């Protein structure tokens, strides 16, 4: 079973960064034969929200905000946290280096 | 005094097209010795909204929309309308033909 | 077994409302029990583009485009054709609609 | 004559969030009385730079920003750095925070 990945990204203006964050993070992990799922949120609210399971089986969370969020729902999960710029445009080396990331 | 150009750009997806229509279209207007204001039309709200008296004055009206929107108060002008894609990538051409758009 | 949808999304400005579009057709489709492959085109490039088989055994070809794309490789498919803006904001009704679709 | 603020927009992702950030820092500028000067940095390239007169003549200087750009030019100048997101959803606050702004 291919590990998973869960994901949440966030961009108060507009669409386009909350969706094109969670694309290039979908594309980029099945690229590198990982499982994922993203919730996406704008400012009108929040799409397809991580269940309390996926959070559980996940090997990594990536945090692709540009505003806070809930994060006490991250506890005890390797969370790594980054502006949407940086997911859009460090794509690949995100996705590798969240794996190292700290125990939130 | 330069000619005047007013325009409206409306997309229905988030802000994106609206605004880059906007400043598109504003950059080229005065590249090309026209004064312009621009009405925008995005998940935000209506910004800037024409008056009665710019729309008076104005040589054309550039509509770059995706959308329905307003366009009895631009009856008796020549009006260009096209697509918020169009506008973005033929920008010095929409703007040079607009001269040359029917009266609405 | 769940019948399969086949979509490319295409529009040349940037590549916002191309990824915009192929997670909403993939989360609806997904929503409505089917199973989905997405080919975006934007800025950025062609990515996971539809194969030969991928073609053959879909029930329905979605093209969200905002610009022709040579449609050859999908004759003798149902074909829905509809605007990135259509597809992004009425993702619900444009699947189920596909069905009923001509067949190009 | 009325006080003039210049202004550097860049966000790294296409040209939405700088022509966003641009097109609302210039709006709201005029509102409350200044003159207004914006170079804008995207994919596209730099627009509009801005010149050595007007970073002279200017009050202060507001960098929009989602990456490093030269600050050099902006030496003796009060200067007030804040994200594009920041720009574009507050940005009637940061125009007048602007003002009191440390000089670089
Ligand atoms: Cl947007």
């Amino acid at each position: 079973k291919a590990e998973k990945i869960v994901a949440v990204t966030a961009c108060p203006v507009g669409v386009a960064h909350t969706y094109i964050a969670a694309k290039k993070i979908e594309n980029e992990a099945k690229k590198q034969g990982y499982s994922i799922r993203v919730e996406t949120q704008g400012s009108i609210g929040i799409e397809n929200a991580l269940t309390e399971e996926e959070i559980k089986n996940a090997s990594v969370v990536i945090l692709a905000v540009d505003k806070d969020i809930d994060e006490k729902r991250f506890e005890g999960k390797r969370v790594y946290k980054v502006s949407t710029v940086k997911a859009i445009n460090n794509t690949e080396n995100i996705i590798k280096e969240s794996f190292n990331a700290p125990v939130f």
